[PDB]
């Protein structure tokens, strides 16, 4: 019973949208590698709690095994963080709206070694959605595709589960086209926009893998005392 | 040559298909981590020469600057190796057809530290295309999308020239979308089944981008 009308599916996915969280950003003290990463980490960890709540209201998702729901989130979480980040940043050219009181330009990216690479990509993806005129109904469908699609490629039970996920992606495809039909695009423009949107999910998968490679290099590069750390122990 | 009918575009892309290359595999000298990686490297480097020849016969590609053709290949090469590898492996469940004389099962993957991880993914993607019943006309369209799509979100996006080039690439991806649907229409799928199949195909390009990045992380760890 995730086989509901296209208008029901959009309504369901709009409802499930998590809140737009606030940072505890301190505007008086300037940034540092340690402090900016600390800020963004706290934010991201808060968003992860709200994303699990969301995941449970996405039609089809709850129907799966727990092991499978865990697996799809483990595989999708940074993708969903990033499409979310990019969606909020549409109204603010050249900048990423990490939170309504936390708006970073490309140059503030450089405050973290090799973070600019991922910023430029997120900024580019933002620019793209803007020029596309991505609608919020389209946005929520993409978020759900990313959750269901990104874990699915990794017994009778496991087969019926893959098949259930594929049935739901079909429903969401149907919904996306319904939105495009309703918005008055020709059939050609419908298939072409559906294609342009799904091709972007591939750039978002790439942005994620790069981001993930970056986050790991930051954990690795603290098998070693910091300046901030060694400072206090004398002081 | 954005004037190409759907039947012309498929014919063009089928023509451009490279030959299925041979490995220097010597069945009179046992397997080795060193030797199998040496084999695969030699093969892949030979395929890269054939891929450039192909790339030049993909409609639109030649119209770009050299810098841009280079950039798209720099970003797409391992993706195209892998979709190629996956396509050839469809008819051989559990095994990867690296070449007609080089057919490795999952277990021969273990002969290289952490290579099984990438084998299982390529095998899974093979399983997927099989259950989809991917046609060779669909295959060649995906190959072309991967080349044109995977570099396009970098370029630079800050001069009149690079803008006209991004716009040209986007016009061609639109043409290839049109082609894919035409093939599905011709094969007699309903409109619903057409957009659903188009979606299922493009969602796999996402797994192929993922498989590539993992593969690339693996290739780096082997230079050691
Ligand atoms: C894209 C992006 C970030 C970003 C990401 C990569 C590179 C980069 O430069 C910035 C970092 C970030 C920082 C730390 C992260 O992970 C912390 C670890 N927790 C544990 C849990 C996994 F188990 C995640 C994730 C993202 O700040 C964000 C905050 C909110 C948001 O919507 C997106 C981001
Ligand atoms: C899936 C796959 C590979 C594969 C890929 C990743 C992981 C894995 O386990 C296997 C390796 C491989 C090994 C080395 C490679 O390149 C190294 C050097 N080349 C030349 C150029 C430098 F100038 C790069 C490329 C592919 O063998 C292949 C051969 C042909 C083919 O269609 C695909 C592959």
């Amino acid at each position: 019973a995730l086989s509901l009308t296209a208008d029901q599916m959009v309504s369901a996915l709009l409802d499930a949208e998590p809140p737009i969280l606030y940072s505890e950003y301190d505007p008086t003290r300037p940034f540092s590698e340690a402090s900016m990463m600390g800020l963004l980490t706290n934010l991201a960890d808060r968003e992860l709690v709200h994303m699990i709540n969301w995941a449970k209201r996405v039609p089809g998702f709850v129907d799966l095994t727990s092991h499978d729901q865990v697996h799809l989130l483990e595989c999708a979480w940074l993708e969903i963080l990033m499409i979310g980040l990019v969606w909020r940043s549409m109204e603010h050219p050249g900048k990423l709206l990490f939170a309504p009181n936390l708006l970073l330009d490309r140059n503030q990216g450089k405050c973290v070694e090799g973070m600019v690479e991922i910023f430029d990509m997120l900024l580019a993806t933002s620019s793209r959605f803007r020029m596309m005129n991505l609608q919020g109904e389209e946005f929520v469908c993409l978020k759900s595709i990313i959750l269901l699609n990104s874990g699915v490629y990794t017994t009778l039970k496991s087969l019926e589960e893959k098949d259930h996920i594929h049935r739901v992606l079909d429903k969401i495809t149907d919904t996306l086209i319904h939105l495009m039909a309703k918005a008055g695009l020709t059939l050609q423009q419908q298939h072409q926009r559906l294609a342009q949107l799904l091709l972007i999910l591939s750039h978002i998968r790439h942005m994620s893998n790069k981001g993930m490679e970056h986050l790991y290099s930051m954990k690795c590069k603290n098998v070693v005392p910091s300046y901030d750390l060694l400072l206090e122990m004398l002081d």
